[PDB]
């Protein structure tokens, strides 16, 4: 019923995310530890099965392990059916114990458990207030070899047992048979193979109906999130069209993707995926500054908070960023050697900060290795003492109740090379955090200001990080106090919203008839008013209303950027919710291509159209620059352009750069999509 709740699976910043790679983290069932080659009983390979099942992680939430944690949700390795054969690569065997490695997306990996299993793993996770997240990887099937049909298991894709067809002898055109890529460009490795992976064909009808689906089975079975793996190697049209799918059916749920960056690195097409995709994205360039600031000491807390600031500049939903200190492709954020405060402040940091927090499974266990398989080692002990430990367990629950860290904004109070204040301020909640890096040097501060109250406020992990109490003077004056070396401190204010003020609304992106999700506080009991931009939903386009949540009806209204409102039943308006996207209607994936569209250098093809989804001929926003090299060859021109479905487009083709802006000649061109499936419209400049 209210944003905290379990219940709400669309919106997860009062969250915090366990991520959990199943067949390393508790071994519950014995009984379905693959036999053989595939598995490893003295855990000397760790390409192989270890074992980890859903079972165990049961025990896990059962016993309190987990539960002690205040972790709210748990992000597990993708559950379908894997491959079961063991492949070696120079020399090494290696199994699909990660789960990326899919045969049959409708069934699951025995590995793991059965369905049954998996329905029990929902329920108690459901019963212990815990979220489900799963990882999902439509971009391929498994390692292939067209002219070596023996190898692996060829990319076979079945749909429910049943055979839809293999890498080798691809008659239907499943996957792309475009080579592998150089990552050399986006194009480049959106429709060629990732290694020897099968990439799959989205613009096969048949695929976009087979994952649509399947994920409805998965989300189905109770899923609350949905972590799209390799968001960077499909189109951003049809993943668009997708996540649009969800929205508009039974079970809207919070989907983030997998966009990597690298240290110091920012990229636009990062941002405007994040932005415009409707699917959210994990943190990487937090999380690389993080690692930056507290594990490398190549950056100081300034740099950090200069990367909060960009950040925020740059992304439209900042709460919806999936944060994190390492995954399962980065070295452990534990260096052998190294003290376990870095860890710990890192945790805090990032309890405490805007978005959706993510733990790393074993981070709390200061568990260590570098490189692809030894940062995936078997979980070392559920030691509940630990420091990291006890300082989730402090911490994560404030994301449940106070607002100012689900959804405040973030604000520079002190800054360091070695000290970082930070106040995270929501209507007259707030919390103030402080970290000293230094290890040797206590810091003191003097004329720190913020918005807390008058009176005196303990640390909320009660000196665990060596954190002290404060005295908070008239005007949020702090009397001069000093943090220790190694400190970290938490101080927190959570009042009563007398007034209207949105938090979050998810999804962030939908068509008419959608059912869209207000978190916030002050809302009222009884139904009032929702608003998208000057038009008003009324009580019938709302599902649901209480004080902290309103569950509404998206209203036929302009398709576009619109900003999102509320009035109580008193008549009193909120704040304002920014670009939230509204679609014309339901989406289906169009390939565009455009023959005999001559550029010189520095200019490229674009798409302009009479649908918002298209632009709505604004060159400006136009879609592209198109792609010219892999589906179709310069001077063809080719893009997937998420458009709304069943719908008599308009469209021209045009040419910037400068910009000099070329339209197409005459007439436009004109196309009806198709109401279901994919497409596909070819032309002439
Ligand atoms: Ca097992
Ligand atoms: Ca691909």
């Amino acid at each position: 019923s209210p944003d905290t709740s379990v219940d709400n699976k669309v919106n997860f910043s009062t969250d915090v995310i366990y991520q959990i790679v199943t067949d390393r983290f508790a071994d519950g069932d014995r009984t379905n530890n693959p036999a053989g080659d595939a598995f490893s009983g003295d855990r000397s390979n760790l390409k192989l099965y270890f074992g980890g099942d859903w079972q165990g992680i049961i025990d896990k939430i059962n016993d309190g392990y987990l539960t002690g944690m205040g972790v709210t949700a748990l992000w597990i390795s993708q559950p379908v059916e894997n491959i079961t054969s063991v492949i070696k690569y120079s020399g090494v065997n290696n199994t699909s114990y990660h789960g990326y490695w899919a045969r049959d997306f409708k069934q699951t990996n025995d590995a793991f458990g059965d369905f049954a299993d998996f329905q029990n793993l929902i329920d108690t996770a459901h019963a212990h207030n815990i979220k489900v997240v799963i990882d999902f990887a439509p971009n391929h099937t498994s390692p292939a070899d067209r002219d070596n049909p023996g190898f692996a298991e060829n990319g076979a894709l079945y749909d429910n047992g049943s055979l839809l067809g293999a890498y080798s002898n691809d008659t239907a055109g499943l996957f792309h048979h475009n080579g592998g890529t150089d990552f050399s460009t986006i194009e480049d490795g959106i429709y060629k193979n990732l290694i020897d992976l099968a990439d799959i064909n989205h613009n096969n009808n048949a695929m976009d109906a087979y994952f649509k689906s399947a994920i409805d089975l998965w989300l189905g079975m109770g899923v609350d999130g949905i972590r799209f793996d390799a968001v960077k190697h499909m189109p951003f049209g049809w993943q668009k069209s997708f996540v649009s799918s969800i929205y508009g059916g039974d079970h809207p749920v919070f989907t983030f993707g997998e966009w990597y960056l690298g240290a110091d690195q920012t990229d636009g097409d990062n941002i405007k995926f994040a932005n415009e995709s409707g699917m959210n994205l994990l943190d990487f360039e937090y999380a690389q500054e993080v690692r930056e600031v507290f594990r490398d000491k190549t950056e100081t807390m300034k740099d950090l908070y200069e990367v909060l600031a960009s950040t925020e500049s740059q992304y439209d939903y900042i709460n919806n960023m999936v944060t994190f200190i390492d995954n399962h492709d980065m070295d452990r954020f534990q260096v052998a050697g190294s003290g376990t405060r870095a860890t710990e402040q890192a945790l805090a940091l990032t309890l405490t900060s805007r978005g959706v927090p993510a733990i790393y499974y074993g981070t709390e266990q200061y568990m260590t290795g570098d490189g692809d398989p030894n940062n995936r080692a078997m979980m070392t002990s559920f030691n509940t003492g630990t420091t990291a430990y006890k300082v989730i367990q402090a911490l994560a629950p404030l994301r449940k109740s106070n607002p100012a860290i689900a959804y405040g904004t973030t604000t520079e109070r002190w800054v360091n090379n070695d000290v970082l204040i930070i106040e995270r301020k929501f209507g007259s909640s707030a919390a103030l955090v402080a970290i000293n890096r230094n290890s040797s040097a206590a810091y003191p501060i003097s004329g720190l200001l913020s918005s807390l109250p008058a009176g005196t406020y303990s640390d909320v992990l009660n000196g665990l990080l060596n954190g002290n109490s404060i005295t908070v003077g008239s005007g949020g004056a702090v009397t001069n106090f000093t943090l220790a070396a190694g400190g970290t401190a938490v101080w927190q204010y959570t009042a009563p919203e007398t007034s209207p003020a949105i938090g979050n609304v998810g999804p962030t992106m939908g068509q008419p008839g959608n059912i869209v999700t207000i978190d916030g506080r002050g809302f009222g009991g009884t139904a009032g008013t929702v608003y998208f931009g000057t038009t008003a939903v009324t009580g019938s386009g709302i599902v649901s209303w209480e004080d902290t949540q309103i569950k509404a009806v998206i209203p036929k209204v302009a398709a576009g950027k619109t900003g999102v409102s509320v009035k109580t039943s008193s008549g009193t308006a909120s704040n304002t919710f920014k670009s939230f996207n509204v679609l014309t209607g339901d989406q289906v994936t169009m390939r565009f291509l455009v023959n005999q569209a001559n550029t010189n250098y520095g200019t490229n093809v674009y798409l302009v159209g009479n649908a918002a989804e298209l632009g709505s001929w604004d060159p400006n926003k136009a879609i592209g620059p198109m792609y010219n090299q892999v589906i179709a060859k310069y001077p063809s021109w080719y893009y997937d352009v998420s458009v709304p479905a069943g719908t008599k487009l308009d469209f021209k083709f045009i040419k910037k750069g400068g910009g000099t802006v070329t339209w197409e000649g005459g007439g436009n061109h004109t196309y009806t999509t198709p109401a279901s499936s994919v497409g596909t419209v070819t032309v002439d400049w």
